[PDB]
């Protein structure tokens, strides 16, 4: 019953951007984007496939996230980080990513699974909290 | 390159839950469900299988979501709802729904995917934001 088409249909419907990218030495690159992806950060995926995510994070690249991401690739475990994002239109986000890896039929091809979750709104309403308490 | 075995983990790497039900009459039947969705709600994915998922709401059926739901489905368009949900524990929890028609190449047969967001936890900080404000 259940088809290529109907997978691909329940992960452009995600809210949340979903991505694969595959481990290329230094670099892991998209191979996979859903719209929810190309929504959150204003690229479309012919612009920005086989390209490192990295993009994201702009110019503002003192991330601590990095270190920890590459750490947990590199060992083959799954990762969560909350990290600076900034859309095509220079715009800034919360994006909160979590990375899961993939068992493939060619262990030889390593692949993540990204998910980006925009939590700016969580982010300003945590700090108004705070604030107001 | 990418195949259904790759969706599939992609689909179950989701935060949020995601499911395909088929109309059947006044129903709408779980065809397809992935992790999130066995894990936000407490059942396994043997034992909800082609029920409709009102069962999510338990006891607490006056909702005024559903009659939306039901006349977003009937004219093919998507719909988002914010239900009160209860777990197989009997635990309440907000879920913010939102439906999506799909086209299939068997026209005959009516798919909608759903994702099921957990949205307890940005509810009741909105309540505490307007508790203070
Ligand atoms: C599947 C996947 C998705 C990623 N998505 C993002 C993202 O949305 N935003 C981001 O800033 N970094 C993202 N990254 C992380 C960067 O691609 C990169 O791994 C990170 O910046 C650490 O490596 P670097 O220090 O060499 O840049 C993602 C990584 C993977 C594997
Ligand atoms: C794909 C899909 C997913 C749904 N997921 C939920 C859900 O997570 N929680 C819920 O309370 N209702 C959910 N519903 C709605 C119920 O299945 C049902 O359509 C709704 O209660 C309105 O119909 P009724 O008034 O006959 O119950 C979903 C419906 C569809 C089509």
């Amino acid at each position: 019953m259940i088809n290529a088409q109907l997978l691909q249909s329940m992960v452009d419907a995600s809210n949340d951007g979903i991505v694969v990218a595959e481990k290329e030495g230094d670099d892991t690159i998209l191979i996979y984007v859903n719209a929810a992806f190309e929504y959150l950060t204003g690229y479309s995926r012919d612009e920005i496939l086989y390209q490192d995510c990295r993009f994201l994070q702009g110019d503002d690249r003192d991330q601590l996230g990095r270190a920890r991401i590459r750490k947990a690739m590199a060992e083959g475990r799954p990762c969560r980080e909350v990290l600076r994002n900034y859309r095509k239109d220079g715009s800034a986000f919360w994006n909160e990513l979590s990375i899961t890896p993939v068992k493939s039929d060619f262990d030889q091809r390593t692949y993540f699974i990204g998910i980006q979750e925009d939590v700016s709104r969580q982010v300003e309403l945590e700090r108004e909290l705070a604030e107001l308490r």
